[PDB]
């Protein structure tokens, strides 16, 4: 089982210049609850953007070129990291863009967290078909002291 997991601004807007820019701790809190002890793959970009391993779980990376780091798994195609993943309950892909659009079509779940901010990207979520997708979650949370939006964490499971 594939889900996604991604943070949204307006317009779909998840990066600019591989950076995610706002500081939302209670997104980063969400992505660490919903991830941990399940192994996450990533593209190459989102490696350098995080720039060290996820932990608390397997790392997998994406890309055409031979790996530049033991310390993750290094995989250059879909099939290729999903069997990497092995026989586990959930895989969660954290971005970004590229990786996102390559593995909507097999995924079941998408754990997105709306963000009420106006950014300039350079990196969208793709355009998913809202009629494929039932909201079976949805918690909305004003901005506070720690957070500068307000923001929805929606899960949405396909049809
Ligand atoms: N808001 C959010 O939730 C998140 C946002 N982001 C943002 O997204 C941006 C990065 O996204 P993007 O630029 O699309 O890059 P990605 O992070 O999607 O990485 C793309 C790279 O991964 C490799 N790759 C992807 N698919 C394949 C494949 N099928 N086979 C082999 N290699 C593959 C390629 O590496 P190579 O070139 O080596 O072949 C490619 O250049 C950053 O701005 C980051 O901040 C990232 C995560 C979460
Ligand atoms: N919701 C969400 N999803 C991600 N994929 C992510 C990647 C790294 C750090 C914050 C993040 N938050
Ligand atoms: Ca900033
Ligand atoms: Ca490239
Ligand atoms: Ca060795
Ligand atoms: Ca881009
Ligand atoms: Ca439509
Ligand atoms: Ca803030
Ligand atoms: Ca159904």
């Amino acid at each position: 089982m594939i889900s996604l997991i991604a943070a949204l601004a307006v317009d779909r807007v998840i990066g600019m210049e591989n950076a995610m820019p706002w500081n939302l701790p209670a997104d980063l809190a969400w992505f660490k609850r919903n991830t941990l002890d399940k192994p996450v793959i990533m593209g190459r970009h989102t490696w350098e953007s995080i720039g060290r391993p996820l932990p608390g779980r397997k790392n997998i990376i994406l890309s055409s070129q031979p790996g530049t780091d033991d310390r993750v798994t290094w995989v250059k195609s879909v099939d290729e990291a999903i069997a990497a993943c092995g026989d586990v309950p959930e895989i969660m892909v954290i971005g970004g863009g590229r990786v996102y659009e390559q593995f909507l079509p097999k995924a079941q779940k998408l754990y997105l967290t709306h963000i009420d901010a106006e950014v300039e990207g350079d990196t969208h979520f793709p355009d998913y078909e809202p009629d494929d997708w039932e909201s079976v979650f949805s918690e909305f949370h004003d901005a506070d002291a720690q957070n500068s939006h307000s923001y929805c964490f929606e899960i949405l499971e396909r049809r």
